[PDB]
């Protein structure tokens, strides 16, 4: 019976770990669309026929 | 007859002794008991993940 209690403290730290790699995964998600966005910018500032005010 | 006598002294020592052991096995399950406890404290204290205010 003492294992079994052993088990019940592993069980907290399972949990933790849980949430930290939630909020990991949430904080991708946005770093991920904006990295998208920068694409698309990097991209439209390429053209070679933009004024200097649209650069 | 004084061997019978006798055997009537011998039965006091036998009584105590009973008395002295139940004291010890009282004893001996609380300490059962407070052992289990500190191993599932120092599992738990094992986590690398820990603050340093929880450890």
């Amino acid at each position: 019976s003492a294992t079994a209690a052993s088990m019940n403290a592993v069980k907290d730290s399972l949990q933790r770990g849980q949430s930290t790699i939630d909020v990991a995964l949430a904080a991708g998600d946005t770093i991920t669309d904006l990295l998208g966005k920068m694409k698309e910018k990097a991209l439209a500032a390429s053209d070679c026929s933009l004024n200097t005010a649209s650069f």
